[PDB]
């Protein structure tokens, strides 16, 4: 089967790239990032490109001069989780089990050309990884809300 990278991963890098690509494509957005130092072992190809199609998404769906927020913090001894977040109309409570499928397109979303692969691919990465991932609102008192996607890494602190 496909090659399994097991190799001491920087989660610091790996955003920083992901980051460099889709600012290219969204000068506007206005990049939020707070990254606490923190090493996974596995595959920074695979992390890498998880981490950019979630920072697609965050990018495709951002209002005009929209904020990004970028986040990873410690959660326990093993466990970092990493927020994007953005001002985009959100998927709401019922949509959020089609998240993560292969060909899911949101009807509170503005129709635009992909088709539907980016956020499968993050969930086999993630899991993977011994992760684990979910999709929320990132603001709910906020109009719009926007969408959150947390993700749970297994790693240490550097
Ligand atoms: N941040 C977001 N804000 C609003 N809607 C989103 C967001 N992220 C994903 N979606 C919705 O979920 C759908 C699936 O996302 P996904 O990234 O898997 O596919 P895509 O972006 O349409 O195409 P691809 O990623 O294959 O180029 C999107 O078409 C969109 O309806
Ligand atoms: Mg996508």
């Amino acid at each position: 089967g496909a090659m399994v990278v097991h190799e001491p991963v920087d989660m610091t890098e790996v955003i920083d790239r992901s980051l460099e690509r889709v600012r290219r494509r969204r000068s506007d957005i206005e990049f939020e990032v707070t990254v606490t130092p923190w090493q996974v072992i596995g595959d920074s190809s695979g992390l890498g490109r998880a981490v950019l199609n979630v920072l697609d998404n965050a990018a495709k769906w951002s209002p005009p001069g929209g904020r990004v927020g970028v986040r990873l913090y410690q959660i326990d001894p093993g466990h970092a989780e990493l927020v994007i977040t953005d001002q985009g109309p959100g998927i709401p409570p019922q949509e959020r089990h089609l998240v993560f499928e292969r060909f899911f397109r949101s009807a509170s979303a503005r129709s635009m050309p992909g088709s539907g692969l980016g956020l499968a691919i993050v969930k086999q990465v993630v899991l993977k990884h011994g992760g684990a991932l979910r999709v929320d609102y990132a603001d709910p008192a906020a109009q719009p809300p926007g969408t959150a996607i947390h993700i749970v890494l297994p790693g240490r602190p550097m």
